[PDB]
Protein backbone atom coordinates (compact mmCIF):
# COMPACT_ATOMS: atom_id res chain seq x y z
CA UNK A 1 0.00 0.00 0.00
CA UNK A 2 0.80 3.71 0.05
CA UNK A 3 2.75 5.57 2.72
CA UNK A 4 1.78 8.40 5.05
CA UNK A 5 4.45 11.07 5.63
CA UNK A 6 4.58 13.49 8.58
CA UNK A 7 5.49 17.00 7.46
CA UNK A 8 6.04 19.77 10.00
CA UNK A 9 5.82 23.47 9.11
CA UNK A 10 8.00 25.63 11.40
CA UNK A 11 9.00 29.28 11.55
CA UNK A 12 8.53 32.51 13.43
CA UNK A 13 5.04 33.79 14.12
CA UNK A 14 3.56 35.63 11.12
CA UNK A 15 5.82 34.22 8.40
CA UNK A 16 2.87 32.51 6.71
CA UNK A 17 2.90 28.91 8.01
CA UNK A 18 -0.88 28.76 8.24
CA UNK A 19 -1.44 30.58 4.95
CA UNK A 20 0.88 28.16 3.16
CA UNK A 21 -0.73 25.09 4.68
CA UNK A 22 -4.29 26.22 4.04
CA UNK A 23 -3.40 26.98 0.42
CA UNK A 24 -2.15 23.44 -0.03
CA UNK A 25 -5.11 21.86 1.76
CA UNK A 26 -8.05 24.13 0.79
CA UNK A 27 -6.82 26.02 -2.29
CA UNK A 28 -7.46 29.52 -0.98
CA UNK A 29 -5.58 32.29 0.77
CA UNK A 30 -6.68 32.97 4.32
CA UNK A 31 -5.90 36.49 5.39
CA UNK A 32 -6.73 36.08 9.09
CA UNK A 33 -6.08 32.75 10.79
CA UNK A 34 -5.45 32.88 14.54
CA UNK A 35 -1.67 32.88 15.08
CA UNK A 36 -2.02 30.80 18.25
CA UNK A 37 -3.79 27.80 16.67
CA UNK A 38 -1.77 24.67 15.97
CA UNK A 39 -3.49 21.96 13.91
CA UNK A 40 -2.74 19.18 11.44
CA UNK A 41 -4.26 18.28 8.08
CA UNK A 42 -4.24 15.19 5.83
CA UNK A 43 -3.98 15.25 2.03
CA UNK A 44 -3.52 12.44 -0.48
CA UNK A 45 -1.35 13.46 -3.42
CA UNK A 46 0.55 11.87 -6.31
CA UNK A 47 4.22 12.82 -6.47
CA UNK A 48 6.45 11.29 -9.19
CA UNK A 49 3.89 8.65 -9.96
CA UNK A 50 3.55 7.49 -6.38
CA UNK A 51 0.46 8.23 -4.38
CA UNK A 52 1.02 9.13 -0.75
CA UNK A 53 -0.77 10.65 2.24
CA UNK A 54 0.59 13.86 3.75
CA UNK A 55 0.01 14.55 7.46
CA UNK A 56 0.94 18.22 7.81
CA UNK A 57 1.43 19.91 11.18
CA UNK A 58 1.00 23.69 11.08
CA UNK A 59 2.97 24.65 14.18
CA UNK A 60 2.30 27.72 16.33
CA UNK A 61 5.33 27.85 18.62
CA UNK A 62 5.52 27.19 22.34
CA UNK A 63 3.59 24.21 23.67
CA UNK A 64 2.01 23.67 27.08
CA UNK A 65 5.04 21.45 27.78
CA UNK A 66 8.23 21.60 25.73
CA UNK A 67 8.23 17.80 25.73
CA UNK A 68 5.32 18.09 23.27
CA UNK A 69 7.47 20.11 20.88
CA UNK A 70 10.20 17.52 21.13
CA UNK A 71 7.69 14.78 20.34
CA UNK A 72 6.47 16.33 17.11
CA UNK A 73 10.07 16.88 16.06
CA UNK A 74 10.91 13.26 16.78
CA UNK A 75 7.91 11.95 14.81
CA UNK A 76 8.21 14.53 12.03
CA UNK A 77 9.81 13.11 8.89
CA UNK A 78 10.38 16.36 7.04
CA UNK A 79 10.40 20.04 7.96
CA UNK A 80 9.37 23.11 6.01
CA UNK A 81 11.44 25.88 7.54
CA UNK A 82 9.64 29.09 6.69
CA UNK A 83 10.82 32.68 6.97
CA UNK A 84 9.36 35.80 5.38
CA UNK A 85 11.54 37.65 2.88
CA UNK A 86 10.63 41.00 4.50
CA UNK A 87 11.52 39.87 8.04
CA UNK A 88 15.26 39.43 8.73
CA UNK A 89 14.60 38.20 12.29
CA UNK A 90 12.52 35.35 10.90
CA UNK A 91 15.43 34.42 8.64
CA UNK A 92 17.97 34.51 11.47
CA UNK A 93 15.55 32.25 13.40
CA UNK A 94 16.17 29.55 10.82
CA UNK A 95 19.61 28.91 12.40
CA UNK A 96 17.75 28.03 15.63
CA UNK A 97 15.17 25.79 13.92
CA UNK A 98 17.85 23.85 12.05
CA UNK A 99 19.83 23.33 15.24
CA UNK A 100 16.85 22.45 17.41
CA UNK A 101 15.34 19.89 15.03
CA UNK A 102 18.73 18.20 14.59
CA UNK A 103 19.25 18.30 18.32
CA UNK A 104 15.87 16.75 19.16
CA UNK A 105 16.16 14.06 16.47
CA UNK A 106 19.85 13.60 17.39
CA UNK A 107 20.56 13.45 13.69
CA UNK A 108 22.76 15.19 11.16
CA UNK A 109 20.51 14.21 8.25
CA UNK A 110 16.99 15.63 8.57
CA UNK A 111 14.86 16.27 5.46
CA UNK A 112 14.08 19.98 5.19
CA UNK A 113 13.24 22.62 2.62
CA UNK A 114 13.99 26.28 3.26
CA UNK A 115 10.99 28.47 2.26
CA UNK A 116 11.17 32.24 1.78
CA UNK A 117 7.53 33.30 1.89
CA UNK A 118 5.68 36.57 1.07
CA UNK A 119 7.56 37.02 -2.19
CA UNK A 120 4.65 39.14 -3.52
CA UNK A 121 5.35 41.85 -0.91
CA UNK A 122 7.58 44.92 -1.44
CA UNK A 123 10.74 46.01 0.35
CA UNK A 124 12.40 42.63 0.72
CA UNK A 125 15.09 42.59 3.40
CA UNK A 126 16.42 39.03 2.88
CA UNK A 127 18.00 38.56 -0.50
CA UNK A 128 17.85 35.39 -2.52
CA UNK A 129 21.63 34.97 -2.18
CA UNK A 130 21.53 34.92 1.62
CA UNK A 131 18.85 32.27 1.63
CA UNK A 132 20.38 30.23 -1.22
CA UNK A 133 23.72 30.27 0.61
CA UNK A 134 22.13 29.13 3.88
CA UNK A 135 20.24 26.29 2.18
CA UNK A 136 23.43 25.25 0.34
CA UNK A 137 25.27 25.17 3.70
CA UNK A 138 22.57 22.74 4.92
CA UNK A 139 22.42 20.61 1.76
CA UNK A 140 18.74 21.39 1.27
CA UNK A 141 16.51 23.07 -1.30
CA UNK A 142 15.44 26.69 -1.13
CA UNK A 143 12.12 27.82 -2.63
CA UNK A 144 10.54 31.27 -2.69
CA UNK A 145 6.78 31.25 -2.15
CA UNK A 146 3.72 33.45 -1.90
CA UNK A 147 0.74 32.01 -0.10
CA UNK A 148 -1.27 34.81 -1.74
CA UNK A 149 -0.46 34.12 -5.41
CA UNK A 150 0.39 30.42 -4.85
CA UNK A 151 3.87 30.95 -6.33
CA UNK A 152 6.00 27.99 -5.25
CA UNK A 153 3.51 26.58 -2.75
CA UNK A 154 2.95 23.12 -4.23
CA UNK A 155 6.63 23.03 -5.23
CA UNK A 156 7.71 23.55 -1.59
CA UNK A 157 5.57 20.79 -0.13
CA UNK A 158 6.24 18.32 -2.98
CA UNK A 159 9.99 19.01 -2.85
CA UNK A 160 9.88 18.23 0.87
CA UNK A 161 8.27 14.87 0.13
CA UNK A 162 11.04 14.19 -2.41
CA UNK A 163 13.61 15.04 0.26
CA UNK A 164 11.95 12.66 2.73
CA UNK A 165 11.99 9.94 0.06
CA UNK A 166 15.72 10.51 -0.56
CA UNK A 167 16.50 10.35 3.16
CA UNK A 168 14.63 7.11 3.70
CA UNK A 169 16.39 5.65 0.65
N1 LIG B 1 0.99 39.26 1.11
C1 LIG B 1 1.19 38.06 1.73
N2 LIG B 1 0.74 37.97 2.98
C2 LIG B 1 0.94 36.79 3.60
C3 LIG B 1 1.59 35.66 2.95
N3 LIG B 1 1.62 34.65 3.85
C4 LIG B 1 1.03 35.11 4.97
N4 LIG B 1 0.60 36.38 4.79
C5 LIG B 1 -0.05 37.21 5.83
O1 LIG B 1 0.91 37.28 6.87
C6 LIG B 1 0.24 37.22 8.14
C7 LIG B 1 0.74 35.98 8.87
O2 LIG B 1 0.25 34.83 8.17
P1 LIG B 1 0.01 33.43 8.92
O3 LIG B 1 -0.31 32.39 7.92
O4 LIG B 1 -1.06 33.60 9.98
O5 LIG B 1 1.45 33.19 9.58
P2 LIG B 1 1.85 32.13 10.74
O6 LIG B 1 1.81 32.85 12.08
O7 LIG B 1 3.24 31.73 10.35
O8 LIG B 1 0.91 30.98 10.64
C8 LIG B 1 -1.24 37.14 7.83
O9 LIG B 1 -1.83 38.44 7.89
C9 LIG B 1 -1.32 36.66 6.40
O10 LIG B 1 -2.36 37.27 5.63
C10 LIG B 1 2.07 35.87 1.59
O11 LIG B 1 2.68 35.00 0.93
N5 LIG B 1 1.82 37.08 1.08
MG1 LIG C 1 -0.37 30.10 12.07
Amino acid sequence: GMTEYKLVVVGAVGVGKSALTIQLIQNHFVDEYDPTIEDSYRKQVVIDGETCLLDILDTAGQEEYSAMRDQYMRTGEGFLCVFAINNTKSFEDIHHYREQIKRVKDSEDVPMVLVGNKCDLPSRTVDTKQAQDLARSYGIPFIETSAKTRQGVDDAFYTLVREIRKHKE
